[PDB]
């Protein structure tokens, strides 16, 4: 051990450390500076950025031996605090740079380092700095972060007053549609919002820390578990196995479709008889620290009989493949789509037909924060779980029978969280922590490292797809045929539903009167399927949007004009036979057309012999809602202090559940003149907030926004004075009148798609958009650079523009990754950010352009649709279409790795 | 476990706690708020004061179940931080309220609570508030704290500008003699100075926490130790016993006198063959937490043969008493005093003689911070100890042979500390932590609780005393006889030396040409003797100063005039035959006389039938130095940045080692124009600071102050430019000239007192003073209230007046405790602050008056003497003399408990 006397955030610290200890651990654990965020732990994400003697360093790869006596360290806590914000922190708030907020401390500390060395950076200087220092963000698409740095710099430079970093009220008093900052922004930019790992450090002594004993093969029969050596190791309390589970030891898919050939009870909590994928949790070590639990987990011995593993959909779907779940065929679900007339004769007599085989793979979510959860037994006797769940009520019912509790004896709470992008539509660690809390009676905390986040959370499910179009010479679509095979890994939850998305969204955007297709879901031993932003649309619309360009090519027609010819107009129906609710695609195409023509001319002009530029187009469509007559509930409560609490379980991945609630409530409460800062939101809790539903399907703004609106309308009625005006809280209480008022809303016009035909009216509100990608391909290397993205977006009406701009930029950046670099195919190689192709700042263009063409929705609150998944529906199709424009080569199977592009160029 | 969402220091905290947990632990351990200081842990000291929903509460006795959801908490961290100080914090700095600083956070939070409920308190309102909220201070005597509250209130009330809370430079630029604040004040008032227990919380995982297995009988032969059950208990690493000690397992007294009958190697580190006092450490449990170590320590079984214990000096000194250390008589040392002619014939022929038997007991130091230390093996192979040692070099040599290390392989460092008042002139926990670090190879940390601070640290040693005076009718002293028996408990360290103090200080202040006396030191099984502020003078001068009043009474002379007649004047010698170095007692008496006469008249006027007022006088004298030719060393270094570091091992109990260094150096460096904020001090460290010596004997200002002066003079010479002016650092380095310059100083004129006669010149500088106490005695209850204390003090020249005023107030308050309420006689009853008679604020008068009558010392730096122990030399004699004045009763044996006074009143 060594004494080190240093200065941290301006205060002398008399430190006692192991010279080999990581600065991240010293700062977080010994000094309580949990504003230093840790994600990857491998020096790749910048979340743990600190200033050390004037240099920006990653604390997770800086050992204490590199910290000299007398060193100066700055963390986010030293940059500024609430009520003493630094210009960078104020700028971040104003520009909406904190979505999940997990990367915000690291970017802000890094930016301070930049500005202390270059006071007046160009935007490119800012981008080069964040690239060098590996500052990674999965939510924002980087542009808002650069905007914030530039604005702060101008203030620091005296070019602009600091008061301009403070939001100015529009002065109609209206925050709906504005750039009003989100309530959680100040906590995020100051490192004072506690995420799950932070909470773990601030839990009491006697909390047990868990480590997972995981399968190191993809498929096996388990013969036994030997824990004897692990029990003798430092700090070890006990080891938990399936024997300690008090219920069924299975997670239920809950809404398994009746025509599914499996019962939906296939997923174990702790493996008993079998390993179904690499990473499966077989046991939990409980110890006094994460480090001691992990060390002991390495010594637990599992006796297994390894079995041949099926690592792709086609392999598992082979007629003779062995059943992974004995008693259920590997191909466990099929969804037909049968619209209009038989397609065979139409294809035979059509002027033109095209066909393609396409693939979209196992995209990894890659939030900067790896999965984390904890659980405890309340003094009320209930089991409490605090996790990254974005569907607390949904998960309660998925896990309760498995853990052996009635629903009233389990409570799920959503912690503040560093992004999910859908992986948290699935249970991950909730049932594991519940089992351990129940078995030990003690609080328990489980943190995944980044390798476990990659290997042992669910993934976008690969689809192998064949799609065909028949059309007239003038480009009018006559018919479509479609076939898709969905690789769902071993766990069925929502796999059938994901397969149904193919019926709904393959070919969406156009009038197609005649469709014949079939989706099939197959169990495999690769990673299980969890929702990934877009949930079937990124697969579906990659195929159809690439195929539209192929059709345009074969007709000698411009691909934007082919889309214009076919885009939904009054009288048309979507693939499930439903009339669209608004018709904004022609408007958006017309407004994009001259920008598209200008982009074409620029690409022709600026192309060289070696660097070929191209422009690509696509349409995107997705529903806002879960299928059928989805519903939500909210409570609007006048508090004694005159503030109003709007109680919901709107789960915040980081998208803006807080500002969605405040903005929607503010608009609804305008008759009573309620200031936005007087409106409070609630963190999701199954015991004390209503069942607003999960934050999946780009649904909350519509469903919960409407419920909030109705609750607030009902609160206004409850407060109305006869003669005009409104009663105060005290007046209502004096008259023994209610102050906490419920509102509900249901999408009554919706119907579930039919099991035989696929036809129905699954959503009452959709999101519509038109993408344009501008790229350069180096034809010597095959490397593609995305130089610009544009999204024409119809969101109906904006609740908050900082929220919606950010959602779009983030989705476009994930599109670039999906198109060019991302996959989870190699269990080890793809288990790091860099290995799996995470997009760092230089991979995302600074030119991300949005044009809102909003057509108010009949059933949306104040006309709003959702936004969340719109920007990831088909940006990768636009990008691939742009590579084709540039070079003449079409990539059919994502991602467009350089070697793959080169092979195509040279064929 | 329960979730609690509350606000702490203005920030929302999502807390996860045990409802039974103490708020102090939650705040310190879970939230890292180590500004919440914990001392007594029993709700008696206020150090852990926090504001909870507008009420000031003691966090150490507030369970989390009493903290409601939505509660508001404020700790010192929420009051203000460095560079954002609250007016209370600025006021504390300006008024010198932070000495050790351990109570400062609690007083300041408490004061904020006061001012939030009463914005314009009277001084009495402030005193009533601190009494109610149990805010305890052992350093300051409370007056500076009240001064600070009043000044802050005026600013908060807009009656006075906040800039007036900032020190104004005297503008001759001179800080010597000023009220310049101490460098450590800002850290103390903000809770950002880490004391030993704070450091323990900020040590790395894998640090082992120790608990002591202690004797629960006073005297025994040990037969064995059974650790088997303890080893099976939660979190337990190992148990350490004498078998694990690698050296002699004995502490050496090091400077044991040759005529001592013991070898000075009597004190074990871990008991092997015997228990010598209640509390002796027999084993150490090493565990993952203090709580787990303590729980397991309760299960270690010690097999003992209890022996009859001698619990007082007279009991142990009986001719037939059994030897506690077999082979050494219990009476192990005697010091004669033989000055002038045989006293028998002089007493026989004298006009008047008086005699008394007196007792001063086992006063407990009662710092607010209980003992704490830690140790580790450095990567350099050395063993490092960080403790409350106030003699790091001294303790290194006292313990090294016992622990089994050569002096170069052990390093002792003084942590910031919450007071000692001399108990840390002894080793306490240093050898224990060293043994455990060496045995385990791991960092180890040991914190005593308050009961262990009381039972198992050393104490003022009781003295049974008989003193006699012979005098002429005109009051001229002719002769003195003296006999004292010193109860040193079982461990000899510095016991002989303490006994020698009786020869030096019984009757000090007066010309006494003929003295015959004998001091004896006896081992007992009550608590071992450690230095307590005054170190023999409080015993010695209680006897002689009470006896002077008895002599005045018998002569019918005023007791101030009797002292005036006899006080040292040129030509006189002190008891050891040495000429005083200055003669300030007549001056001080003359200046006090009219105040004394006025106080007498007020007492007569304001006395009632039931409440009798009185006035008492005493003189105090003590040396500044350790005996003989004491010495110190300092290094003055010009740093590259133009600051100057003054390297010393001046140990800071809280008295002001920091400001002593800065003020002394500043004065010495004036020719080169060095600003005070450019002068840095060093925390004591045996490896990297010179052997400046211990902070005992009121010596550092003289010895180390002179060394600092000489080093700085030498640095000036090193920096001098030919032609005038001074070179810069860069200029000196360019010329390869030295920048770190040594200075030494020795008290060359001093000699050790003789073993046969007691005669010598032990100190070259003494401190001189005259006390006046004003009291009221309720003759129905026997309760004494001290209404006023005055000290006339000759300190030569003041280094810093905030330091010296505070030292005097603190000593006067300890005097009031020694006179009226304090002891450690009952092992259990006196093991709490309240049980042992700690003086809370109402026990200390607001009227504490100082008059400086400074006569510059020939050998002091810039004429300075020490101050530390002066104010505790005889204030308790003045107080007892005042009770006599008031009521006619003399208390001979301290303390003057009410029942004891009543029995005397009624006899
Ligand atoms: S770079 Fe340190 S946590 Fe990712
Ligand atoms: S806001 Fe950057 S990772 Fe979420
Ligand atoms: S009153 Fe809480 S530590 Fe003393
Ligand atoms: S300053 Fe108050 S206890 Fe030391
Ligand atoms: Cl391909
Ligand atoms: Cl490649
Ligand atoms: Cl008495
Ligand atoms: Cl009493
Ligand atoms: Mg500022
Ligand atoms: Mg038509
Ligand atoms: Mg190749
Ligand atoms: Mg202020
Ligand atoms: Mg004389
Ligand atoms: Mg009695």
């Amino acid at each position: 051990m060594i004494q080190k006397v240093i200065t941290v955030n301006g205060i002398e610290q008399n430190l006692f450390v192991d010279a080999e200890a990581l600065l991240s651990d010293v700062l977080r654990q010994q000094l309580g500076l949990t504003g230093v965020k840790v994600g990857c732990e491998q020096g790749q994400c910048g979340a743990c950025s600190v200033i050390l003697d004037g240099k920006v360093v990653r604390a997770c790869v800086t050992k204490m031996k590199r910290v000299a006596d007398g060193a100066q360290i700055t963390t986010i806590e030293g940059v500024g605090q609430p009520e003493n914000l630094h210009p960078l922190q104020k700028a971040w708030v104003l520009h909406g740079g904190a979505q999940c907020g997990f990367c915000s401390p690291g970017f802000i500390v890094s930016a301070k380092g930049l500005l202390d060395t270059n006071a007046d950076p160009s935007r490119e200087d800012v981008r080069d700095w964040f690239q060098k220092h590996r500052n990674a963000c999965r939510c924002t698409g980087y542009k808002p972060l650069v905007d914030a740095v530039m604005d702060a710099a101008a203030v620091i430079n005296g070019k602009k007053p600091e008061t301009d970093l403070e939001f100015k009220m529009p002065a109609d008093g209206r925050i709906w549609g504005s750039k009003y900052p989100r309530p959680t922004a100040v906590a995020k930019v100051t490192g004072t919002l506690d995420y799950g790992a932070d909470l773990g450090l601030k839990m009491p002594a006697g909390t047990l820390h868990l480590a997972m004993v995981q399968a190191k093969v993809s498929h096996a029969n388990i013969k036994g578990i030997d824990t004897s050596e692990a029990l003798t190791m430092p700090g070890v309390h006990s080891v938990i196995t399936h024997k300690d589970v008090k219920g069924k030891n299975r997670i239920t898919g809950l809404i398994t479709f009746p025509t599914n050939k499996g019962d939906g009870w296939d997923r174990p909590i702790l493996c008993d008889e079998k390993v179904f994928q690499y990473g499966d949790c077989i046991a939990l070590v409980c110890a006094d620290s994460e480090a001691n639990a992990r060390a002991a987990a390495e010594k637990v011995k599992v006796d297994l009989e390894e079995l041949p593993a099926y690592m792709s959909g086609p392999a598992a779907a082979a007629e003779d493949a062995i059943e992974i779940h004995p008693g259920t065929p590997n191909v466990y679900f099929e969804q037909p789509i049968v619209k209009g007339e038989d397609t065979g004769p139409i294809f035979a007599s059509a002027d033109v037909t095209v066909e393609g085989d396409f693939y979209v793979g196992r995209q990894p979510h890659m939030p900067i924060e790896p999965d984390v959860a904890f659980a405890y037994m309340g003094d009320d006797g209930k089991c409490y779980i605090h996790s990254k769940s974005i569907g607390v009520h949904l998960h309660l019912y998925m896990i309760a029978p498995g853990v052996g509790l009635e629903p009233d004896q389990l409570v799920l709470v959503a912690n503040p969280m560093g992004g999910t992008f859908g992986y948290k539509f699935s249970p991950t660690s909730e049932a594991l922590v519940a089992v351990a809390a129940m078995a030990t009676g003690r609080p328990v905390h489980l943190r995944y490292n980044y390798q476990q986040q990659q290997q042992y959370t669910g993934k976008r499910s690969p689809w192998e797809m064949n799609v065909k179009f028949a059309a007239k010479k003038d480009g009018t679509l006559l018919a479509m045929e479609s076939d898709w095979l969905v690789d769902h890994g071993p766990y069925s939850e929502f796999g059938d539903l994901l397969t149904l998305r193919g019926a709904q969204f393959i070919g969406a955007g156009y009038n197609i009167p005649n469709i014949r297709g079939l989706g099939r879901t197959v169990a495999t031993n690769h990673v299980w399927g969890s929702a990934f932003r877009g949930y079937g649309a990124p697969q579906s619309m990659f195929a159809s949007e690439c195929l539209m360009d192929m059709l345009a090519e074969k007709l000698g027609m411009d691909p934007l004009e082919l889309r214009y010819k076919n885009a939904y107009r009054p009288g048309d129906t979507n693939p499930t036979g439903q009339e669209p609710e608004v018709f904004s695609l022609p408007d958006m195409i017309d407004q994009l057309r001259p920008k598209y023509q200008a982009a074409l001319e620029k690409a022709q002009k600026e192309s060289t012999a070696t660097h070929k530029k191209g422009v690509g187009i696509s349409i995107g469509v997705y529903g806002s809602g879960l299928d059928g007559p989805d519903a939500s509930e909210a409570w609007a409560e006048l508090n004694a202090d005159g503030t109003i609490t709007v109680h919901t379980a709107w789960e915040d991945h980081g998208q803006g559940a807080d500002i969605g609630c405040v903005g929607t409530a503010h608009e609804a409460l305008r008759p009573m003149g309620v200031a936005p800062e007087k409106i409070k939101f609630t963190w999701p809790n199954t015991a004390t907030t209503p069942n607003s539903g999960p934050s999946g399907g780009s649904r909350q703004q519509v469903m919960t926004g409407n419920a909030i609106r109705v609750a607030c309308e009902n609160l206004l009625k409850a407060c109305e004075k006869p003669g005009g005006g409104y009663y105060t809280y005290d007046e209502l209480k004096a008259a023994d009148k209610p102050t906490k008022i419920t509102g509900n809303w249901t999408a009554s016009g919706a119907t579930h798609c039919d099991a035989v035909t696929g036809l129905g009216k699954p959503f009452v509100v959709y999101m519509y958009g038109v993408f344009m990608a501008e790229v350069t391909v180096d034809v010597a290397t095959g490397q593609t650079t995305v130089d610009g993205m544009t999204l024409m977006a119809d969101l109906g009406s904006l609740c908050n523009q900082l929220a919606t701009d950010g959602q779009i930029y983030g989705g476009l950046a994930q599109g670039i990754g999906l198109a060019l670099s991302e996959d989870f195919e190699d269990i080890k190689k793809h288990a790091t950010l860099v290995g799996a192709g995470f997009p760092f700042i230089k991979q995302i263009p600074d030119k991300l352009d949005i044009v809102y063409v909003n057509h108010p929705r009949p059933d949306g609150p104040f006309g709003a649709s959702g936004v969340g998944e719109l920007p990831l529906t088909s940006p990768h199709a636009a990008i691939i279409n742009a590579i084709k424009s540039a070079t003449g080569v079409r990539i059919y199977r994502l991602p467009a790795y350089p070697e793959k592009v080169l092979e195509a160029l040279k064929a």
